[PDB]
């Protein structure tokens, strides 16, 4: 109960088409739903602080209309971005 | 007193090399300065929930050394980009 | 007889998606046939090692399920992309 | 010999920049060397031939300056992007 929403255009590099909500803030103990609403696959991968991929929270490929869930259980400011396109970079703040 | 870099590497079309904090997190009052680190000129243009250009804070074109500076007065959430690396994109929250 | 297509989904800023083949390989004086499978226009245009066009094979406009076509008469390698996704650069090697 | 550029411009999404050459074709049992020549990092992925990232060549991080090697002891084409920049997509085609 807790949505981001990869939007139409994500795929390019544009300002517009950022992840919605871009920092998404929730309690400790939500989970938390991406979906994939672009024309084209995504995909959802936790990054460290400086923007390299690690291993917290890693979806498969994401076709139009897939989901990817995570629980978020522990305060603190999680970075993600999509291995397609290194560029579309999100948060998770767990306060 | 609540600082935003704007790292080497920022022109780079991925991830790594965003804004340093990406979400700065701020009390109502504060007043924030961005600093250009880059090796080329970046902006700092406000945007709302959708990307569209709007006008909170604007800057001029930074160079390297430069600076700009906003104090935010009020309390929510400040999106905001570079108009000649429309990707990079970062918020500033403030509470 | 001696084919690419361009894919659905070449629009995409990211790998998958490319020309398939890459690099078509043909012996010399083939008939060389293009197919825009995509769901927006492309083109194709030769290009030299600055991404700029040159006149050899240089497409109209294609819609979705328009084709071009050139005949390859010289050995070489030929690199081409597409105006609109200059990203989406492949090859014909001619032997 | 077997030689491949990651030019200046590689991070960008335009036509000028791409790998060079773009298929680098050599015998079996051939070393190749790439050279990191951008301003940026790279790395250098193997991909399968739709564009999905396999385990069978895989780089540390390049710096400028920084090169990687792959002895490629089987015939084939080999397809590879970096994972830091997906569109950029380069061949390998072994005889
Ligand atoms: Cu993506
Ligand atoms: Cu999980
Ligand atoms: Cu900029
Ligand atoms: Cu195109
Ligand atoms: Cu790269």
């Amino acid at each position: 109960d807790a949505q981001i929403i990869i939007p139409n255009g994500n795929y390019d590099v544009t300002g517009a088409g950022f992840y919605s909500p871009l920092n998404l803030e929730i309690p400790v103990g939500t989970t938390v739903t991406w979906t994939n609403d672009d024309s084209v696959p995504h995909n959802i991968q936790s990054i460290d602080v400086n923007g390299k991929v690690i291993q917290l929270f890693n979806s498969p490929p994401l076709n139009t209309g897939d989901r990817f869930e995570h629980v978020f259980e522990e305060e603190g400011v999680y970075k993600y971005y999509c291995s397609f396109h290194p560029w579309r970079v999100g948060l998770v703040t767990v306060s």
